[PDB]
């Protein structure tokens, strides 16, 4: 750190020092991870696109990307044909999924799976969901500190995803064991074994449901020979895997983020209890205020592009901050406070454009059932520790909590 003084004096007196200082990409420290909404507002005050750099962890590398902040600038980017999720500008099922597909080929996969994710067709799963939630609160621990995130938020999608693919009751516990292994890095070998076991088992379920149709939505996906074309045996597994990882962490932190807020907006935690007709707006307001996905998946510039009067060269990586657009005061009045009664439909927590959340209707209902069952029962709830001591997990795209310590009271 003992840099030669003459060299430093040469740079300081050059008057190029601010320009070189400006061109450095802003490293996203843990302060951003805890409180990015202040960082987004600090950035959007000056522009819409900013050169930022994630800390080593995208794998082990400080990756210079473009962070886009404005609501309309985010929204237009999510619908821009020049901003592809295919970064290319013997493939495994983990690399061929629809989320990474450009509209040329994405349209076919999106339409085939569309029919089975209808709001009403997704409502068939509700009593199977309603009952599944109820077991976890009965099995909830007895003492005051409960860590709601671990005991209820974590297991709920695991049983819901098991319903989604339509796992047979006999082969249930094996699938959940694979799922909990995959979502928690207990050891490199256990997740590696579970990942293969699930992909191979999913492929066998593809064959099993092929000749034996069943009520569950995965069988509806298999039965979808809609255009005289059907999803291929590889594409079924890729679609099913994307449902698993694309739905697990999102639904967990949808519950955790929402429940965390009402713990300090108890005057709105109450209001939800007296009126259950506000729940469909409660979930939307939860997703807008504290979107589980801070940013959409990485996008690459197809051609030369302009965002917020800042040119983006082709081949550059762009990160669309959904949390910034959701908390833009220009689109949502007083964006930093939870108001359950806002008009909905303007938020982009489910993204926008062609890659709009396929599991949105499932995620929509899930929290209302989760919150409502959490509302019908156990209403003396109170947060067990001041949020200042609580942390946020270090993640690239997800906004989630390390824990949700609650007191049942
Ligand atoms: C619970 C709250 C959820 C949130 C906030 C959320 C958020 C998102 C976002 C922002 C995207 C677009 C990402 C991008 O375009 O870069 C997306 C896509 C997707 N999500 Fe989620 N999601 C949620 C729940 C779920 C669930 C429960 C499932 C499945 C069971 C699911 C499956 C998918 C799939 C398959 C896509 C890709 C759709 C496509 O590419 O056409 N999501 N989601």
């Amino acid at each position: 750190y003992d840099i030669p003084t003459t060299e430093n004096l040469y740079f300081q007196g050059s008057e190029f020092v601010p320009m070189l200082q400006d061109s450095v990409p802003l490293e996203l420290d843990d302060a951003f991870m805890q409180d990015p909404h202040s960082v987004y507002a600090r950035l959007n005050a000056e522009g819409s696109a900013h050169r930022v750099m994630m800390p080593p962890g995208p794998v082990c590398g400080g990756l210079p990307v473009w962070l886009i902040t404005g609501y309309e600038e985010v929204r237009s980017a999510l619908a821009d044909p020049r901003l592809s999720t295919d970064l290319n500008r013997f493939s495994s099922a983990l690399a061929t999924h629809m989320l990474h597909s450009d509209p040329p080929d994405h349209t076919r996969l999106r339409k085939l799976v569309n029919k089975a994710f209808t709001s009403r067709a997704i409502e068939k799963l509700r009593p199977e969901i309603e009952q599944i939630t109820g077991e976890l609160l009965a099995a909830l621990p007895d003492e005051d500190p409960v860590d709601l995130l671990d005991a209820f938020a974590f297991p709920l999608p695991i049983r819901v995803i098991c319903l989604l693919l339509g796992v047979p009751l006999e082969e249930q516990e094996n699938f959940k064991s694979w799922s909990k292994a995959l979502v928690s890095g207990d050891s490199p070998a256990a997740t590696a074994a579970a990942s293969t076991a699930m992909i191979e088992y999913l492929g066998d379920l593809i064959e099993r449901k092929r000749r034996t149709p069943t009520d569950d939505v995965l069988a509806a996906l298999v039965s979808a020979r809609d255009v005289d074309d059907r999803l291929t045996e590889t594409e079924l597994v890729s679609m099913a895997f994307l449902l698993f990882i694309g739905g697990h962490e999102t639904t967990v932190n949808t519950l955790g983020n929402g429940t965390l807020h009402l713990m300090r907006n108890l005057d709105q935690w109450e209001a939800l209890r007296q009126d259950r007709s506000l729940l469909p707006g409660a979930v939307e307001e939860f997703l807008r205020l504290e979107s589980p996905l801070k940013h959409a998946t990485f996008r690459c510039a197809t051609e030369d592009l302009r965002i917020g009067d800042t040119a983006i060269p082709a081949g550059d990586f762009v990160l669309l901050a959904l949390a910034s657009a959701n908390r833009d005061p220009e689109r949502f009045g007083d964006p930093h406070t939870l108001d359950v009664r806002r008009p909905t439909g303007g938020h982009v927590a489910f993204g926008h454009g062609i890659h709009y959340c396929l599991g949105a209707p499932l995620a929509r209902m899930e929290a209302q059932v989760a919150f409502g069952v959490l509302l019908d029962t156990f209403p003396a709830m109170r947060l067990a520790v001041d949020p200042e001591d609580m942390r946020w997990r270090t993640s690239t795209l997800i906004r989630g909590l390390h824990s949700l310590p609650v007191r049942l009271n």
